[PDB]
DNA sequence: TATTATAGATCTATAA
DNA sequence: TATTATAGATCTATAA
């Protein structure tokens, strides 16, 4: 997929280039993953698939020596049980669940940084938060990149957090032939059990009009 | 219901006593609302009902001039569309959704404070966040008071936020008969349409010698 | 086995 | 009616 990046607290000057390269290469290689919605009135419509996307990233990063689901130390257990990935001094959270998780993940990362807890036998120095762009139709209230950008931009203006964060947004060109992974799961909601997965051709239709102030999400189609 | 309070950034001295009285008297007179779980291993077991609780609070506060769902001004629209209630300079969030909402609600309150946005014709000065105690069985990942206290306590230890916040936890004594409102909605999940509602007596059974209790009605 | 605590998925409710 | 937006509700997945 394509990516857009926004850096906070100089994450760009802090993030190890090799560690970033491993993350970047994985996200650039990755095709857009879609699945059928079960939302009323749009049953069967294609939406961004967070299950497939998360599994792809896990399958790519673990072999690159990023540890998955690193436990959070008992002294911070009220902040959670684990972090998605980590390698050396870098933590990564892939966040496609509902929007408040952006601030939950941001604030807990701040506290981890303030106390310098270890990520991978090294104190934490920077966090990467992966999100999907607004352009893709998706479950209601799932976090999207522009939303995260706007919120973190405001927190930065007001000096709310000092931890370096590289915010990544997964995007694609509109109205362009691209390869898409389309997955069918064993149940219409929540299942992570694959029934069928195929790589197909598709594109993202731009449904904006001169009056929609670019808020319309695209329509995904596959052939 | 009974209540427990934890204050941050001196909300105890900053919060207007009269405004607090209006919120407190509502929470104190309110019966515990419960409904059936639709979770796979426990279909039918009684759990805290956020729908009934939220509606009860709205029905009490709106007549007392607390505006509901006040729109958030366009300049802060990336923080959301509305706030649950506000009166004068005080914002109230009733939060029974999933736990990350606690930090989302806290951070946006901090920004509303830093930027002085108007709540009800006055700039925001204090937030009240209402939550339910861990003691009640409830949907998975729904926020509970002790978790909120632990997180805000840690943020306060590290001097992360400055906005005054009064955190309220709704609780009951265990093993004591109390008033309960038990409701059946039109659909087993999400519905806010009441099909049947009964006011009954019941209690929260404790198996502790911290585990959650079991709610029963009579 | 059976229960929890997240974490993640993803729905409906509601207004603009 | 169709879409946007959260906000709220509340499920399953997974491991401890
Ligand atoms: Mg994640
Ligand atoms: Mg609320």
């Amino acid at each position: 997929m394509k990516i857009d990046i926004t850096d906070y607290n100089h994450a760009d000057e802090i993030l190890n280039p090799q560690l970033w390269k491993e993350i970047e290469e994985t996200l650039l290689k990755m095709p857009l993953h879609v699945k059928a919605s079960d939302q009323a009135s749009k049953v069967g419509s294609l939406i961004f698939d967070p299950v497939g996307t998360n599994q792809y990233i896990k399958d790519e990063l673990v072999p690159k020596h990023w540890k998955n689901n690193i436990p959070i130390p008992k002294r911070f257990d009220f902040l959670g049980t684990d972090i998605d990935f980590g390698k050396r001094d870098t933590l990564v959270e892939v966040q496609f669940s509902n929007y408040p998780f952006l601030l939950n993940n941001t604030v807990r990362s701040e506290l981890f940084h303030k106390s310098n807890m270890d990520i991978d036998e090294e104190g934490m120095k920077v966090a990467i938060i992966i999100t999907k762009g607004h352009m893709f139709p998706a479950s209601n209230s799932s976090l999207y990149y522009e939303q995260a950008q706007n919120q973190l931009n405001s927190l930065a203006e007001y000096n709310v957090f000092d931890v370096p964060i590289r915010l990544v947004g997964l995007i694609e060109d509109f109205e362009t032939d691209i390869d898409i992974v389309s997955t069918t799961y064993a149940d219409k909601r929540y299942s992570r059990t694959i029934t069928k997965r195929d790589t197909v051709k598709g594109k993202v239709i731009d449904t904006n009009t001169p009056n929609t102030r670019r808020r319309k999400r695209g329509t995904i189609v596959t052939y």
